[PDB]
C-alpha cells in the first residue's frame, strides 16, 4: 500500500537502433493506414492513447501511469473515459507482434511520440524501460478528466499529474489534433482545420474564432465556430482564466516556444512515476521517416 517505486529496466540487450526500428514500423503504418477516421489518420488517436495511458498517474502514491502498460487489461480499456482508444490499440497490435520484446508501456508511449513527430511536431525525447505489471495493478476508472468543467477544475486536476499552469496549457495544445466523436465522448467536431499536422493552431483558434456556446446532439454544451470548429468547456476555460489566457496568447504568438514547451511537458507526462537509474541510457531522439529518406 506504500508508495511503490517503478525502476526503468531496459529491454534486454536493446539500444537506440532497436527502438528506431519500432518507431519506423509505427511511422510506416501511420503512412499506410491513411484512410482512418475520414483520412485524418491514426496520428491523433495514438497521441490521445499515450496521454490516457499516462494520465492515470497519481503523484500521491505513484499508482497508475505509463510504467505498467495496464491499458491491456479490461478494467482500463473499458474505462468510459477511454472510449475510442481501442482503435489506437488495434493499430499497435501488429507492431507489438513484430516486436514482441518491447513492453506495453514503452509501446503506448512511443506510439504517441512517433505520431507527434511524424505529424511535423517537435522532437520528443523518449526513454525506454517501462515494465509490464500484473492485472491487479490496473488503476480504477475515473482518473481521467471530465470535459464539462471550468478552469479551476482543470488546474486542480492537473496538480495530481504534477503539472503547473504552463505545462497544462502546453499539453492542451495537442487538441490541434484529431476531433471529438459524439459516439465516444458526447462531443462532436474538430478543434481546427489541419487535423493531422501538429501546429499551434489550437491557440490561434481559441483567440481568433467567434465562439458560440451551443448544445450538441448528445445534449452537452460545447463552443462552436462558424468555421466548423469546436472547443470543449475545458478548452475554452483556458481563455476565461486570466493566467491561462496569458499563456494561450504566448503560444499563439510563438510556434517555437510552444514546440519546446510541449516537448518537455509531453515527455514529463510519459515519464511520470518512473525512476531512471543513474546509469540508464540517455533519452533517445528518433529520426522521422522523412529525415531518414524512408
Ligand atoms: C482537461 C483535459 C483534457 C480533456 C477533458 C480532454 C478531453 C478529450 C475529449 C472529450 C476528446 C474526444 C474523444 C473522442 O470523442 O474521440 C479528446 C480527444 C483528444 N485529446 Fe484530449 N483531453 C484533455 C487533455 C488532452 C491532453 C493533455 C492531450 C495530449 C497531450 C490530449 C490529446 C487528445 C487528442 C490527440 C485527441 C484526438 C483523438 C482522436 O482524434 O481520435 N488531450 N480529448
Amino acid at each position: 500500500t506504500t508508495p511503490l517505486v517503478h525502476v526503468a529496466s531496459v529491454e534486454k540487450g536493446r539500444s537506440y537502433e532497436d527502438f528506431q526500428k519500432v518507431y519506423n514500423a509505427i511511422a510506416l503504418k501511420l503512412r499506410e493506414d491513411d484512410e482512418y477516421d475520414n483520412y485524418i489518420g491514426y496520428g491523433p488517436v495514438l497521441v490521445r492513447l499515450a496521454w490516457y495511458t499516462s494520465g492515470t498517474w497519481d503523484k500521491h502514491d505513484n499508482t497508475g501511469g505509463s510504467y505498467g502498460g495496464t491499458y491491456r487489461f479490461k478494467k482500463e480499456f473499458n474505462d468510459p473515459s477511454n472510449a475510442g482508444l481501442q482503435n489506437g490499440f488495434k493499430f499497435l497490435e501488429p507492431i507489438h507482434k513484430e516486436f514482441p520484446w518491447i513492453s506495453s508501456g514503452d509501446l503506448f508511449s512511443l506510439g504517441g511520440v512517433t505520431a507527434v513527430q511524424e505529424m511535423q511536431g517537435p522532437k520528443i525525447p523518449w526513454r525506454c524501460g517501462r515494465v509490464d505489471t500484473p492485472e491487479d495493478t490496473t488503476p480504477d476508472n475515473g482518473r481521467l478528466p471530465d470535459a464539462d468543467k471550468d478552469a479551476d477544475y482543470v488546474r486542480t486536476f492537473f496538480q495530481r499529474l504534477n503539472m503547473n499552469d504552463r505545462e497544462v496549457v502546453a499539453l492542451m495544445g495537442a487538441h490541434a489534433l484529431g476531433k471529438t466523436h459524439l459516439k465516444n465522448s458526447g462531443y462532436e467536431g474538430p478543434w481546427g482545420a489541419a487535423n493531422n499536422v501538429f501546429t499551434n493552431e489550437f491557440y490561434l483558434n481559441l483567440l481568433n474564432e467567434d465562439w458560440k456556446l451551443e448544445k450538441n446532439d448528445a445534449n452537452n454544451e460545447q463552443w462552436d465556430s462558424k468555421s466548423g470548429y469546436m472547443m470543449l468547456p475545458t478548452d475554452y476555460s483556458l481563455i476565461q482564466d486570466p493566467k491561462y489566457l496569458s499563456i494561450v496568447k504566448e503560444y499563439a504568438n510563438d510556434q517555437d516556444k510552444f514546440f519546446k514547451d510541449f516537448s518537455k511537458a509531453f515527455e514529463k507526462l510519459l515519464e511520470n512515476g518512473i525512476t531512471f537509474p543513474k546509469d540508464a541510457p540517455s533519452p533517445f531522439i528518433f529520426k522521422t521517416l522523412e529525415e531518414q529518406g524512408l
